[PDB]
């Protein structure tokens, strides 16, 4: 009953659906924005990376992020800014060996998974415009209704 | 000169184009909403279905609808609501053995086909926000300019 | 304990507060918009006016509205559009002999009063961006916390 | 060269300016929020208040705060939350016999004064969205450019 | 029918309205910015001023501008910058014996008056963020709908 | 490093990315609009076409465009209108033997290439609503961050 996988693409995710992205390299996993007050780009950091500066293309710009991962698992860094003039900061991190990342539009808020598998949990971010948040997804992904969030959770924490 | 077929997808359909969906199973054919005053999901009922409660995923929720089909043809039920806190009701039905369903954004209204093939006709639904109506399409579809609605009509009623 | 009256002005009302406007003429009571998907202007119609076209300045434009009022009470018509390209239509009406109109930003929605006093009730309207909805208020007005909505209700239906 | 006084009002303070509020009663001095990750309301406690629960209207809600002041001077309590679903806590206090409080948007942070006059100093609070922080001010206030912060400091600690 | 005068204040002007400011001294007439790509401050230069450096407080900072006026009329100089990392340059000038200055948010641009009365004309400046354009006005001002721009032009060039 | 090719589709291009379209026939290359103040359709004219009216389907309607190409290269005609009530006119032309056209949403404007390869240059068109500009693309295309605009320029003028 798993809807997918879908090819990398740019679209406005519908309300009340988890987008479950299967990361496949150490680059930008997705870029999300409404172009007013919400910019989040997730970068994937492979295990055992001493702190270092890396260049990522994010929202059409070349940006330098200092990056580290002292874990056996991958680390997916949520880099956030609320205006094109602010610099990004690492707002949240998901530490995972399943390499799946989740994003949901629900209840006026953006929900993502953070923590460390197999015990990662959801967290919310506010915005003045949830409906207009669009996403560029750089890997294969799946769509899971919120009615089946418990399944998505399981996937996030245990793999497909 | 038929534009398509395109793969299942989520997007905001352009104004003044018929979306012509070729249904392939007895589930949700498409879901359309502007998240303000218009929600429509079309469910496909195969021929000769005694009254029965069926579960469907619509706008991320698990909804139960009682459906029936006493016909030799398929029945495509428009489940409609005008508020996110209302339940759905069966607003229109397309009885068809071509299994093609159509939806058009035009003149401030949403136009669809209803009735029974080969004599299905267009009907309109009002909305205060036509431009922000988006759609999730669960099967292959085609795009037809409104300038060629006659052709679309033909297809709806007679198939490709 | 009533906060006000405040002079006519343009501002972005804070979340979770009723704005209570004391209309004083048969013109535009207020104009509210986020400049993306929500435009509401309220026009005041004095009692016993046979249907007639009248010119109003709304959102910087000269608009002609056909208005009628058979009642002995004033009629406050909510003219709404979701796009600067659409025509306004009369979305709601508050029939009142107190000349008080209310607007509240709460729960992701815009709440106003409609119906006929002293039995007027609240109703909501959806938007993709509630926070950025600003208002031009053409009369004296008061600010009442949502915690005291019952008082606001009394005011709307009974006068100050 | 002192810009003010201005009347109580709600607005989005410009970046790089101190708002200097002259408190005149033992109520809410101001309410400040961006509706995403920052809510501060300052309550004024008169001298010699034994520990007591007091009700205040903050951000449209009735809240009950435990307050106390055993000093000869007034206490201005910053009640803070970073999420609408958290209850407030007393994050900072300004103990003052000048009854002047200050708030500034600058360098990605909110700056206020705390400590005890005439030795009160500035302190910062972080936010993901500085530009959308607005304020409701319940008494007269002045605008001072950050270029003249020394003057503001003087006033905070010594009066006008 | 002229809406005003209003007292000096800080606010976000509504889209599609001229703000008509009656300058009353040789200082900063107004400051406008969206804090992303648009900063404009108009300075008033009395007649017969030899080229000289003057200090102005703009956007909370002390800035030195070299100003001149060899005419019998007042000169209003637009100092502009497209980034907080840049210095201001004199982008436009309005030469006027009426001491009225105009600014309008419309069509994705900021419109002002320039040239010399009674033959001043409008011109536009681009922005990517018009909705966030806020203004500090240091003199009395009026609000004129764009539908009455001719009248505004009249005032600009001839006085009230 | 080149992102693509992607299949013909309808979507809202992200801000700050060049869409680089590889035209493959003498039809409509793309259609772009926000349904408020911006409509552009690019039509491809093969070499050596005498001035003639040709029929194209744009934005769901049949239109006749006066078209010509007296050169050895292809010509890509931008047909533009600022309102649905206006007729299209040839606003710009790109004369090219690479058959690549470019469109970018940036800085409150739409940027395209015009002129003649290998010295085609970018030009801008204003809009009040850049976020809502969507595109129907009728051939394979690539996405190039604005940070790599030079590479896009190279492609435009010299091919892949
Ligand atoms: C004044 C009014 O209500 N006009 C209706 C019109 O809506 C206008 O369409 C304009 C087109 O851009 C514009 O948007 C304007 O703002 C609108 O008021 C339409 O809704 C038409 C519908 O015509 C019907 O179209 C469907 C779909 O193609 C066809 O299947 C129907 O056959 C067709 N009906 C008729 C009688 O032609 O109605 C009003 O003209
Ligand atoms: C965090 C950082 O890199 N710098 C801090 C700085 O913030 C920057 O300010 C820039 C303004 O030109 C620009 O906005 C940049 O993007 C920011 O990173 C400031 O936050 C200062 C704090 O300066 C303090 O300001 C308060 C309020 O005026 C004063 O009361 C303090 O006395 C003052 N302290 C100091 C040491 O200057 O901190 C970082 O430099």
């Amino acid at each position: 009953i798993l809807d997918g996988p879908y090819q990398p693409t740019t679209f406005t995710p519908p309300i009340d659906y988890w987008i479950l992205i299967n990361s496949n390299t150490n680059g930008v996993v997705y870029e999300s924005t409404n172009n007013s007050d919400f910019w989040t780009a997730v970068v994937a950091i492979e295990p055992h990376v001493n702190p270092v500066d890396r260049q990522y293309t994010v929202f059409g710009e070349n940006k330098q992020f200092n990056v580290r991962n002292d874990s056996d698992k991958w680390k997916f860094l949520e880099m956030f800014r609320s205006s094109s003039q602010n610099e990004f900061y690492n707002r949240r991190t998901l530490t995972s060996d399943t390499k799946l990342v989740g994003i949901l539009k629900y209840g006026g808020r953006i929900w993502t998974f953070h923590g460390e598998t197999p015990r990662a949990t959801t967290d919310s971010s506010n915005t003045a415009n949830l409906n207009d948040i669009s996403i560029i997804i750089h890997s294969e992904f799946y769509i899971i209704p919120r009615s089946q969030e418990s399944k998505c959770n399981e996937y996030i924490n245990n793999g497909l």
